[PDB]
């Protein structure tokens, strides 16, 4: 059972997300338009400073309280969920565990507050986000550092909000640059499966200046910081997409209620209702397996290898529940105006993003000693 | 092996799969834009016109060739192959098998030569797609057929060169009903905003008393949901066919994609867990491929196929879906870019469980073959 | 984190099932013969009155605590964790739950103790295990019941410790029936697919007297008392599906570093490492259901859905990973001498008994309103 | 349709399994007794001399035939159709394909007739199959050659009509020795505690200073493993026909005890849990038996067939495992007692998934031909 703390916040955002989130997700669904009044709205609840302190600007709260709200807002639409995942774990994230206090003073408050949004830029075209791979060169002269490369499907790196990205570049550490940068240029969005709300850009660096005050973290560290600090976004991804995989059964149960077939609503006929009550396991197996991981995080414990399970399960979880759940659907399962349409095309990316299934299987077979 | 006419139309729809469709299909899914002039190429190579005899402006072959010739174009492109596949099989096929002399003469060389589409539409808001849930009316007053009622999600029914809808409707008397396009209660709606198939034309179709003539009638009164019954095997094997190609157009871009991107030093065609994921769907898509030869090839004999085609449909469906997701899994981020084969593959596949008979009524179908 | 006092019995049972029950577990396999000697020690530590106040001769523990212990010996021997789940469940609670305190004190001493296991008999010969499909009659005459009928696949009945097999007959109450009584016949044991250590007979009953004191519960609700009991069954048997899933694990696990391919051990092809590591995801998120459905018992709210999905999902991981351990042992997987191929023939009936996988999606569908 | 030859056949084969193998299938799996009377009975009706020219004994068909055969064998009992596929395949045919006249002569008659049975020995104990791996030495002292080594998992090695193992032996010289039964160093050991194929013989093999005449060395010195691995594909499509029957037979059975069983007033069959999983096992049997019609067809048409086979003996293998475990499922409780036969099916079917090249060795298989 779930504390009140806990359980008071899952039903203020779960209120949010079938009051104000849905009745405007499929509007910019359909316009690929950043949902700016959803963000400022989530800004003022504090769910963009909920596992920081006070101190900075934060709310005060955890990743566990973090991951409550993406699940609901994960339910309901993942844009919008992916928008505070990513810029809470990619944008602020950096800057609250490897900066000091004038760079967290600086750029934290703003991104806590949902003000403003950061993004994180390592993948490049062509390279395979190891180190050995970022070509994207940076040199100190004087006071400033001059940045040259290009970045790809970097979130939240181009909205009328963004502030700053943290990017990686070869010297190999972390380096804040502001939007507006001379050098740095946002390339138009991609055209994507899904996750249309979402911002998402290719960057470009031509002799971009930013002050030397701008280093995150110690030199040569900030890949190493980076990835310390990857496990608590698999929780988060994790409860996003387990809120996807329950959001198919809402969905499906609420549509097999209405829908009929020769007399009887289609849950009557087992073969909708045996597939729905498959689709409510995997998503509670789902939320039972990220809610262990976060439970070692909060202890202090170690939970690498639970939240990789965790995520790997979950995406799975969302991708089999929005292929069922459109499938319960019918023709309206293929119609981007149903909310089940849209999870099945933005489900793909759970399986590839925060690290791909083929990568959470090889962490967990290294913990075995494979 | 294939006999020489069926390889040699193979080998010709290949060529223009990968010369002439593939090379639009980014700029069509990403536009919505119906691509015609892929449809008068097809047209002018008779795709249209394959599974009809000379007479009417046919090619004289069969569904299997039609079969053959959507599984490449599926490989590539799902909505140039659906719009070749619901042309023949919903515009054309009901007219040339329940349409008198006068109704083949009028309508069918501009579908048989690619000139025009036509559409069938059947499925309505709200109901079922049985003939009990049919609640579009037509009336006959005095010589014209007055008609009543809105078709749902209907292929082909509102492009510039769509000549005519045939629809169902009650006369629980359920006739069809030719309704030419351009009739005045006749108004086709905005296109949808559908998952995948961008590029087919898609469209809700509603009647306010509309007028037609009374030759119009398609069919015996009162028979035309029983005789499109009796013509639905066949598709299910020509969408077997599409799915087939969707599943082996998966393993095609995953197999170049996974020989050229490199991780750690080697290509990631290298490592097992990708290049044994790619063995598995090559497999899926030779065993999809083999279930609907069979299938067709009974089709051919003369010898019942309607078990064998439901078996195909619903296992090509399959390897369609299952090869778009790993397909997909191989591109990596790039799996989820409209600009990638696979990655529109993914959104179109969904649709392919559901049309031609869900996969639980393929199902149904099966069982009640095994007296279950 | 798990506490001190489940942390501890954990150990304590992972420690027996090693060192005392998996040397012998080939062997009973082979023979066919019941594990008495592991079945006295499993007794002695009180495993058999886990869940059970020290009033009746129990421990005082709880059914989670029974579930720590079944899951580490179903890693080991199905036949020896089905022992002690099916005499708990099957034997001890309808006496414990619905008996007075004369009943409750003549049996459950024994059975409490491991000293005797007592049977439920429930499925018929060619009855559907409804109400309505009973066709044992039981007629009271004076202060003795009268007994005609037969019983299918009944567990624990046959055993030299068997005490009594409490049985269901239409009148339809729980009556229970001693072993030795005149009418009633143990019928020769089955040859099963697996569990070939676990004691299970068909029951025929020509004319049996027992007291009239030996009514359990109140006449007419014996059936409802059963259902009322079942859930924790689910739980039990999902922490025993879970051992098994971990097991398949752990053996591959030895298994890949050992077996050499090509020069390499076999857990350096990604083919295997990944199918292991997968095989540990499953039954870690098993794990974490049964867990969940647990605690949810041990707070006094419902479980029923909980274990539903608990046992359901558990039976799922134990059947896959069995198919999957077999594949990584090669031709050893298919040679009784190896756990995962006892292991392999075993799991079949976890998606069977404890409510088919048919019935808990139905169970889970009702709680939809499908 | 199947010619009139290949139809007679499996008709003919498919009333032995009902008539002869299916009623005693249930005592030789309880007590592991081999099925004597069984392999006479087989050998009389000429399947073991199926694929084999009337000059040695044989029938003059082909592996198809076999196949055919094999598959109905499958649907009944699995130690049975694996006594004739493994007598075909590693007894007669390492001798047929690369002995002289005097070894065809002297060998093939009884085993083509199936008065004899005669097995391969490849796999030793700690070993990884490969010629690497091969530690069973075999030394030329005279004119005799002395083998000293084990071999592991050997069919057909020890029974009553065994008449010799040929064996793979280091002389990295790998050659093939035959080593007839009886022979002085040749101890066959006692028969596995398997998981199934209880009536199949199987034992482990020990050679210590085993002497056998210089004539018994089978092919060229030193080429033995290698050519083990140039006809390994016809028995991967006899094995994936084995694995189709097994997959057909539990539909069979699942459909006839759920027409039968009752719950709640109607028969299980009814209820679409139970009817779709039928009907979803019948889809898998079809597209498995597609397969390997197709690998079939191929290789009779004297085309490569090596990745056809690959395909139809992973797919037949998943889809005996996929079906025994739902037919045990539609038995309920009794799909756990080996008195029914879907119950060995589950039991057997695993050993399916790793003979005849692991289905990680066909994956390996298929993805070398796509350039991985
Ligand atoms: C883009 C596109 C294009 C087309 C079409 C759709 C779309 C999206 N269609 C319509 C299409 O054929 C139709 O939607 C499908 O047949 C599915 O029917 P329903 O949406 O009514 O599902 P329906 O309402 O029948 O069923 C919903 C779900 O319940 C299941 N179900 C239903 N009955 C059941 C039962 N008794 N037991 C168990 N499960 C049961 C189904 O399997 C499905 O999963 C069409 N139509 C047309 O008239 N002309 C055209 O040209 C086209 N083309
Ligand atoms: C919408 C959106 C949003 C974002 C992002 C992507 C998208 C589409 N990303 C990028 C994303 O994190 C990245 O695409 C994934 O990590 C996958 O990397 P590649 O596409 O290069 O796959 P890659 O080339 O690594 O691999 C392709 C496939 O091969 C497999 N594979 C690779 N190596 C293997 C091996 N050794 N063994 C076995 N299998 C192997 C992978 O598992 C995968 O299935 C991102 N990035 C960023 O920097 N900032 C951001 O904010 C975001 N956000
Ligand atoms: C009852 C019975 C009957 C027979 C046989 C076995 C049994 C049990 N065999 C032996 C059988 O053919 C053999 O066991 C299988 O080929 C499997 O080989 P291993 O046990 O060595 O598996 P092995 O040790 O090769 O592999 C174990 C696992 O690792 C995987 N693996 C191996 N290498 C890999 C790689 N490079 N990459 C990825 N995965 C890899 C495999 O796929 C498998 O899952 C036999 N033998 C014989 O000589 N004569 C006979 O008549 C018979 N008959
Ligand atoms: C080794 C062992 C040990 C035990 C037991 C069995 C075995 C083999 N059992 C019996 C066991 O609990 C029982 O066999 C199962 O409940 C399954 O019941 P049936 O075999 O009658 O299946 P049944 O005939 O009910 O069903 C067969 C199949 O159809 C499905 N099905 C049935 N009705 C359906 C519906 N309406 N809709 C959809 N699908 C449906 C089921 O899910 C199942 O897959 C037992 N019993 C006992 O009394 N005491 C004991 O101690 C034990 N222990």
């Amino acid at each position: 059972t779930l504390p009140k703390e806990y359980q008071d916040l899952r039903d203020t955002v779960a209120d949010f997300a079938r009051s104000v989130v849905a009745p405007v997700s499929a509007k910019h669904d359909e316009e690929h338009s950043f949902p700016y009044e959803v963000v400022a709205k989530m800004g003022e609840m504090g769910l963009f400073g909920l596992p920081f302190p006070e101190e900075y600007g934060g709310m005060g709260g955890d990743y566990f309280a973090l991951a409550l709200a993406l699940e609901e807002l994960g339910k309901v639409d993942q844009s919008v969920a992916i928008t505070l995942e990513a810029g809470v774990g990619l944008g602020a994230m950096p800057i609250y565990r490897f900066g000091n206090e004038e760079q967290k003073s600086k750029w934290l408050p703003d991104l806590l507050a949902g003000r403003a949004l950061a993004g994180f830029g390592l993948t490049e075209p062509g390279a395979g986000s190891d180190a050995g791979s970022t070509r994207t060169t940076a040199r100190l002269d004087g006071g400033e550092w001059v940045v040259n490369g290009s970045k790809q499907f970097i979130t939240n790196s181009g909205t009328d909000i963004t502030s700053l990205v943290t990017i990686t570049a070869v010297t190999i550490s972390t380096i804040i640059v502001p939007s507006g940068t001379p050098g740095f240029i946002v390339e138009p969005v991609y055209n994507k499966v899904g996750w249309n709300a979402s911002d998402t850009h290719p960057l470009s660096f031509d002799d971009a200046r930013v002050p030397e005050e701008n280093l995150l973290g110690i030199r040569g560290k900030g890949y190493a910081n980076f990835l310390s600090i990857l496990d608590e976004g698999r929780i988060a991804i994790a409860a996003l997409a387990t809120g996807v995989a329950q959001g198919c059964v809402d969905e499906s149960v609420k549509y097999a209620k209405e829908r009929q077939s020769f007399g009887q609503p289609i849950g009557s006929y087992q073969a909708i209702s045996f597939k729905i009550a498959r689709m409510e396991a995997r998503a509670h197996v789902a939320r039972t397996a990220y809610y262990e991981a976060a439970a070692k995080m909060l202890a202090g414990k170690p939970f690498k290898k639970e939240a990789a399970i965790a995520k790997m399960i979950s995406s799975e979880a969302a991708m089999d529940n929005a292929r069922d759940a459109t499938q319960v659907h019918g023709g309206y399962g293929f119609m981007n105006e149903y909310p089940v349409a849209r999870h099945y095309r933005d489900s793909k990316i759970l399986e590839i993003g925060e690290g791909t299934t083929e990568v959470q299987l090889m962490l967990i077979a290294r913990s075995l000693g494979l």
